[PDB]
């Protein structure tokens, strides 16, 4: 539809399909996924969330993201650090992975940030509202599977405390990106983001997964 909401759901119907797809994406999906193949998931997402979040606070005041500026909702930086501190422990800033799938998605969010700000929406869209909508099954797959302790911590990121509610924060979020102002070539663009978006995930779980089997 004319709403960049609508538009990008529909844009992006192809390349989500395909990563339903993505062998380590389908077997997390399954229930088949260990401890280590977690921490490295949770480690890409740190990385790709600090680089994200950057971006953002750099364009937040830009009328091209103003409107999708929600810190307080969405953060997620805060939730990773306590979440790999329990996976990786107390030093796990120096011990995580960092690799070139993982940098390769983070490259792209700063050339976005600092080049194509107006662009910037469409990984935050790509990421918030897909982690937004994943969240609860994936937090019970890795409960049930992960037979974690009892020490309440590792899933943070999962929640999104200052969220009441899902599907109602869905609705702000996609009328906050119904509401940017951008020419038709920029709304072209943005939907080619998304789906650039896509294949950064997917090809970072590649990754994970030739990584992961050895
Ligand atoms: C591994 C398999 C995956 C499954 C089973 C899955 C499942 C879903 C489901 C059930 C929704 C439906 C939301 C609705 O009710 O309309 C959704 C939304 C979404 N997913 Fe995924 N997903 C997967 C992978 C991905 C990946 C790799 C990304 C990108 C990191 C992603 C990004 C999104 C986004 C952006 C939405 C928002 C749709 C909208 O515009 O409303 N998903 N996904």
């Amino acid at each position: 539809p004319q709403d960049l909401s609508e538009a990008l759901k529909e844009a992006t119907k192809e390349v989500h399909t395909q990563a339903e797809n993505a062998e380590f994406m389908r077997n997390f999906q399954k229930g088949q996924v260990t401890r280590d193949g977690f921490k490295l998931v949770m480690a890409s997402l740190y990385h790709i969330y600090v680089a994200l979040e950057e971006e953002i606070e750099r364009n937040k005041e830009s009328p091209v993201f103003a409107p999708v500026y929600f810190p307080e909702e969405l953060h997620r930086k805060a939730a990773l650090e306590q979440d790999l501190a329990f996976w990786y422990g107390p030093r796990w800033q120096e011990v995580i992975p960092y690799t070139p799938a993982m940098q390769r998605y983070v490259k792209r969010l700063h050339e976005v940030g600092r080049t194509e700000p107006e662009l910037l929406v469409a990984h935050a869209y790509t990421r918030y509202l897909g982690d937004l909508s994943h969240g609860q099954v994936l937090k019970k797959i890795a409960q049930k599977a992960l037979d974690l302790p009892s020490s309440g911590e590792g899933l943070a990121f999962f929640t999104f405390p200052n969220i009441a509610s899902a599907t109602k924060f869905k609705q702000l979020y996609e009328s906050r990106m119904n509401s940017l102002e951008m020419t038709p070539a920029v709304r072209q663009r943005v939907i080619e983001e998304a789906k650039t978006a896509f294949l950064l995930n997917i090809q970072l779980f590649e990754e994970l997964q030739e990584l992961l089997t050895h």
